[PDB]
């Protein structure tokens, strides 16, 4: 009656090559403890240094994805056992969004099956184009386009699956959308900023399960970045001036009940690649819902 | 700097005696020199069950009536102004009857420094809830839910947007009063144990940063005496019938724009207390400037 799902929490470098290392290594550990489905944070695949490195990334992407397919079949292969995969990458634009004059990247929300097959491609709807309190301006609108489509819901393993990126977390109607489409889990792979997290991540991850009456998965990067490209600094002209970085994320990672309860977290103790595990049961999400009946509740004839 | 006063008390099912709270607490918060004082859901009374209520119910426009003479009292005589807002029940109107709607009204009153009633704004989301490790509630068995959106209130500490208790839960609803100019959310409540514990912080704090407002959430406390004897008599009651204990959360509180806890109820002050906040309009809007949440939303895509 329980389903197990794993979530994986790392340090993106600027290195696709030693990234998908760490990501198939945390993949090879979620088969070998029976998860049914491996959540990975937002951006596994880099994190870059400017809208331009990004973009230059961008465009090794493709190649890090096929790799991972063959690396998802391969281990299932090995290990006699499924398991899906749900991980951030970015994809370069299409041939239309240049045609437009969009050459920003995707952010995306992979969903790859035992099969190393693609099911959904989510494409980031809020972007985090935010002011930090004490820290940074940042503009991910500079590097990234938004996306133009509410992400189907997801028939997982683990039960109905609502997908979502990092900054949609803030947006409740998002969250609540999934949901009425039939959503039981939702996820929000992040690499979320130490100033916000410390104020808001596990607030808005409880809030959202209690919201929506879901089992929520809060995949995070953690720890300082080494965005360090030598290669593409040699092709930019870049001075050893403009080359550093203090990027950080928040980690954290969780996986919260339906009622609020976080039943998985973290071990703080590391700033390096880990796994967290939990069970997820279905009758405690039916039994949560059938107590307090929010969804037929709601007054659609005054919202929505 | 605007100073708000939110108000905690434990109501019983006698008017008057809540009445006299109700008036010392307005009272205590033109001392403190509160410019609005917001009081619990319920503030007239509770109830042991839907006929109580219906009785109740009777003699909450006279509580109304005295409590608007009240405020004209305590502002003349102390020489400073207050603006109210409290939970009260209304009982069904003559219409409500002839088409039916037996029910009484949840309604949340805005009273002015002239005791004038400047909104009237009915429940819209009723309490029906198996409450886990608790008692099985029904609102809608005595209570009809409201009809309309309450419009912001200008407020004499910025733009206020109204709610009760349930309506909490509903992230639509403080959305839509963000977007129709709120500053100041407020969720007046009666509030169970069980749920109080797991959920009441958690979602105090959530709608705050949904919404980049001031949150106030006045709430009552503690185990609640709803007897009424001159009922029980009348009603021919056995007393084996009798539903009069109730327990409420407390922890009423003031919440900022970025959900830091500004004002919290005193756990170790039995009964009536009072909690102070002066709100900054200008750390809210540096909030709002900063992570500008309402030029973002995807319209386009969810409204
Ligand atoms: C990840 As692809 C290049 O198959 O859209
Ligand atoms: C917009 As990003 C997750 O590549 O910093
Ligand atoms: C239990 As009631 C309708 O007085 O909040
Ligand atoms: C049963 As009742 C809504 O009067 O507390």
């Amino acid at each position: 009656k329980l389903k197990r799902v794993a979530v994986a929490q790392l340090c993106s470098s600027a290195d696709l090559t030693k990234n998908l290392k760490v990501v198939k290594e945390l993949i090879s550990e979620a088969i070998q403890k029976k998860a049914d489905v491996v959540f990975l944070p937002e951006a596994s695949d880099y994190l870059s240094q400017n809208p331009l490195h990004s973009r230059y990334l961008a465009q090794k992407s493709p190649k890090f994805i096929r790799q991972l397919q063959s690396s998802i079949t391969d281990l299932v292969r090995d290990n006699s056992r499924n398991i899906d995969v749900s991980i951030g990458v970015h994809l370069p634009p299409s041939e239309q969004d240049l045609l437009e004059g969009n050459d920003r990247v995707r952010n995306v929300l992979l969903y790859i099956d035992h099969e190393g097959k693609i099911l959904q491609e989510y494409q980031k709807l809020h972007l985090f184009d935010v002011d930090v309190p004490n820290g940074p301006i940042l503009k991910e609108s500079k590097s990234v386009q938004p996306g133009k489509a509410i992400p189907d819901i997801i028939e997982s393993p683990l039960g109905k699956l609502g997908s979502a990126i990092c900054y949609d977390i803030r947006f409740p109607e998002f969250s609540l959308k999934l949901r009425s489409m039939g959503a039981e889990i939702l996820c929000f792979p992040s690499a979320f900023t130490i100033k916000t997290g410390e104020a808001h991540w596990e607030l808005l991850g409880r809030a959202r399960a209690v919201d929506t009456q879901c089992y929520v998965l809060m995949p995070g990067q953690v720890g300082m970045h080494d965005l360090s490209d030598p290669e593409w600094e040699k092709q930019s002209h870049m001075s050893a001036l403009e080359k550093s970085s203090r990027r950080e994320s928040w980690g954290h990672s969780m996986v919260i009940d339906p009622w609020g309860k976080i039943i998985a977290h973290a071990d703080p103790s590391t700033v390096g690649p880990q796994l967290i595990l939990a069970d997820l049961d279905r009758e405690l999400l039916q039994e949560i819902r059938n107590k307090m009946p929010l969804w037929n509740q709601r007054r659609d004839d005054l919202f929505h």
